[PDB]
């Protein structure tokens, strides 16, 4: 076998936003150059698409140029204390390190080979996205702008769309007015501030809203299984998911949805905001904290480990990040045949997992 990840491994995309990595191969599979070796097949893209990897200190854009699929005899499974599972054939490889003066030395390690305590590279911070435009009667943005995300912030934290109603409750009256209020500029239709009888509530009487704001994504209600957050959240530029997650927040999020918990890892990882992922019972909570209680340094040029409290005011002594390093708590082997799967990139490492994580094939 190569170094190659499960197929459900999440990977962060620019065509198809955040898929799991077998899904993208379905897409990507012979379309280009193909050889096939025995259970081993590897695509040379006729077209590369775009990914995210670490490339001169930042998480940013790159090209991938080709796919594989081939089989693994077993399996490692690496869970770390942030949340983050992986699941890779025993040769991948991923990174320690540590943080000096002069930046992060990495160290490349294979998988089979982690050991709990190892602090291993994952994405605190996400560079990159562009402004997305949307497909008469009620008029709609064009574009996923500041105001629309921040609309949506509001409408999926607390909002339902039952019948063709939207309903958004709270308290502090000034937020409610700013929904109403920017409902009538984007969309043209108001609603009133129905003082319900559990509290104040606005409702938006329009069949035809809640329809497109469906189209959009959003999902009826919170408390739904298969609650995602929206696709062209993921591909948006900062400003716009700062939007999104200001209003979204007004901290922890609970929620029944695996794939929503860590779609909004990523989305916070788009602003270096600092996530924690945790399972009570079939629920899933998303913590939002900027680092770790502990972090690996180097000083005297020989490797330490520090409080979180005195390693800010070294750090604040140097200078001071799109990397940070979290603790494995857990490793597995799994011996059970499986397909795997590996995406080529210009750097020869990319951004994937439950969580944003930094994976070297
Ligand atoms: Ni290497
Ligand atoms: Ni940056
Ligand atoms: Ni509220």
């Amino acid at each position: 076998s190569g170094k190659a990840v499960d197929g459900d491994t999440l990977v962060l995309t620019k065509e198809f936003g955040l898929i799991k990595i077998k899904e993208l191969y379905e897409k990507l599979d012979g379309k280009g150059r193909k050889i096939v070796e025995g259970n081993e097949e590897w695509t040379e893209l006729e077209k590369p698409i775009t990914v995210y990897g670490y490339k001169d200190g930042k998480i940013v854009e790159i090209k991938a140029t080709h796919v594989y699929k081939g089989v693994s005899s077993g399996m490692v499974e690496i869970r770390t204390r942030t949340g983050r599972k992986i699941k890779v054939t025993p040769i991948h490889r991923l990174f320690t390190g540590r943080v000096t003066k002069d930046g992060l030395i990495l160290k490349e390690v294979m998988a089979m080979h982690v050991k709990p305590g190892d602090r291993i590279a994952v994405v605190k911070k996400i560079d990159g996205g562009e402004y997305i435009k949307l497909d008469g009667e009620i008029k709609v943005p064009e574009i996923l702008n500041e105001e629309l995300a921040e609309f949506l912030g509001y409408l999926m934290a607390n909002g339902t769309l039952k019948s063709g109603i939207i309903e958004i409750y709270c308290d502090d009256e000034s937020l409610l007015e700013r929904v109403n209020s920017l409902s009538l500029k984007l969309f043209g239709v108001g609603g009133r501030i129905v003082q319900k009888v559990d509290g104040k509530a606005l409702v938006i009487q329009s069949k035809p809203l809640v329809d497109v704001l469906r189209r959009l994504g959003v999902p009826e209600d919170k408390k739904v299984e298969n609650w995602k957050v929206p696709r062209e959240l993921l591909l948006s530029p900062s400003n716009v998911v700062r939007a999104f997650v200001n209003a979204y927040i007004k901290v922890e999020i609970t929620l029944a949805s695996e794939e929503g918990a860590y779609e909004l890892s990523y989305l916070f990882a788009k602003l270096g905001i600092y996530v924690t992922i945790s399972k009570s019972g079939e629920y899933y909570k998303v913590r939002v904290s900027g680092n770790l209680d502990t972090i690996p340094v180097e000083v005297n040029g020989m490797p330490k480990v520090l409080p979180y409290e005195d390693f800010r005011k070294f750090a604040k002594s140097i200078g001071l990040q799109h990397i940070i390093f979290d603790e494995v708590i857990d490793v597995r082997y799994i011996p059970e045949p499986q397909e795997v799967y590996d995406v080529t990139t210009e750097t020869h490492n990319f951004v994937g997992g439950n969580m944003p994580t930094l994976l070297h094939n």
